């Protein structure tokens, strides 16, 4: 395992230009194409996307690509937030992709909403905050991603997601 497997499950991969419960056009997991109600204009920032006649769709491996920036830029929100850095660079590379995820799902804002919760992920206390974070709304609307993400905060293991 890895975040983009990780994240295959969590978001699904979609080959093509969809939309979004904002209804904006999205592509592969999550990667936003546009706000303005204009296909055309999906389907073109699609191709200066990746770079190519994709019309409307893309490889598995492209949207892989388009992840990684995401995951890039996700990342640099997270470093460039003073509430959530400290959590972080603390944290371990599983817990920190358990970090992304939430971050994917409901921005740095969001996340760094979930404060007694961060904290008790800060002093290294994983069943204090797993319960904690049970205990959100987050939980209820997405049980199972939610109840994974937190098993991942609880162990710091991909077990929750599977194996070979």
């Amino acid at each position: 395992m890895n975040i983009f497997e990780m994240l295959r499950i969590d978001e699904g991969l979609r080959l093509k230009i969809y939309k979004d419960t904002e209804g904006y056009y999205t592509i592969g997991i999550g990667h936003l194409l546009t706000k303005s109600p204009s296909l055309n204009a999906a389907k073109s920032e699609l191709d200066k996307a990746i770079g190519r006649n994709c019309n409307g769709v893309i490889t598995k491996d492209e949207a892989e690509k388009l992840f990684n920036q995401d995951v890039d830029a996700a990342v640099r929100g997270i470093l460039r937030n003073a509430k959530l850095k400290p959590v972080y660079d603390s944290l371990d590379a599983v817990r920190r992709c358990a970090l992304i995820n939430m971050v994917f799902q409901m921005g740095e804002t969001g996340v760094a909403g979930f404060t007694n919760s961060l904290r008790m992920l800060q002093q290294k206390r994983w069943d204090a905050a797993a319960a904690a974070l049970a205990a959100a709304a987050w939980y209820n609307q997405t049980p199972n991603r939610a109840k994974r993400v937190i098993t991942t905060f609880r162990t710091g293991t991909w077990d929750a997601y599977k194996n070979l």
